[PDB]
């Protein structure tokens, strides 16, 4: 482990950030092989002690008008707390089938998901979910994000994935989370 190779130092350090905290966009092909084929957060997950923080937020600089949709609805799937009903239809319908190209597309996916429709437009509409929009985009501002996925731990070190070895996708992962563990230790 050396900075500059498998991870990278903040020069201004996030105070108050998580543990660890994750950006992503469904429209980033590939945050699609993260979550559907690597399950990247799962398996960092597994690697560190039981308790900590992770958290995700998505981004809005990709998918052109519906990136913002897309934001939005991360904030609806945040404060309802159904991210793990809604991640894989959204990743699905923007990259897969093509199917989301409008908000309405998207509030479709969580009437699909259970989600009630009174209950997902009271949320798309409220100020707090306003709120997560805008606490999602000064995150990235804070770290002057460039793109995605990204992977940031203890404020202080983002993840430098294209030092790792790709021939074996085990290896990737095993790669990754144990350098997540080497950071979060340091
Ligand atoms: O697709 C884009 O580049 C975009 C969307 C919001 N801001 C930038
Ligand atoms: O950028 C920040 O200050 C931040 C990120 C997650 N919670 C706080
Ligand atoms: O995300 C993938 O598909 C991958 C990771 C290592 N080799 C391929």
């Amino acid at each position: 482990y050396e900075d500059g190779k498998q991870y990278t130092t903040l020069e201004k350090p996030v105070a108050g950030a998580p543990q660890v905290l994750e950006f992503f966009s469904f429209f980033c092909p590939h945050c699609y092989q993260f979550e559907e084929v690597l399950h990247i957060s799962d398996n960092v997950k597994k690697k560190l002690p039981e308790g900590v923080k992770m958290t995700k937020y998505h981004v809005n600089f990709m998918g052109g008008d519906l990136g913002k949709d897309l934001t939005q609805a991360w904030a609806v799937a945040m404060a309802l707390g159904v991210e793990d009903k809604v991640t894989v239809p959204l990743f699905e319908g923007v990259q897969k089938t093509q199917t989301i190209r409008s908000a309405s597309d998207i509030r479709d996916v969580f009437i699909n998901a259970g989600i009630k429709g009174e209950e997902y437009d009271a949320a798309w509409n409220s100020f707090v979910v306003k709120s997560l929009v805008a606490q999602q985009e000064k995150a990235a501002a804070d770290v002057q994000l460039r793109g995605v996925p990204a992977m940031f731990v203890n404020g202080k070190y983002q993840l430098n994935p294209q030092g790792m070895d790709t021939s074996n996708m085990d290896v990737f992962v095993q790669q990754y989370a144990d350098t997540v563990k080497y950071l979060s230790e340091k």
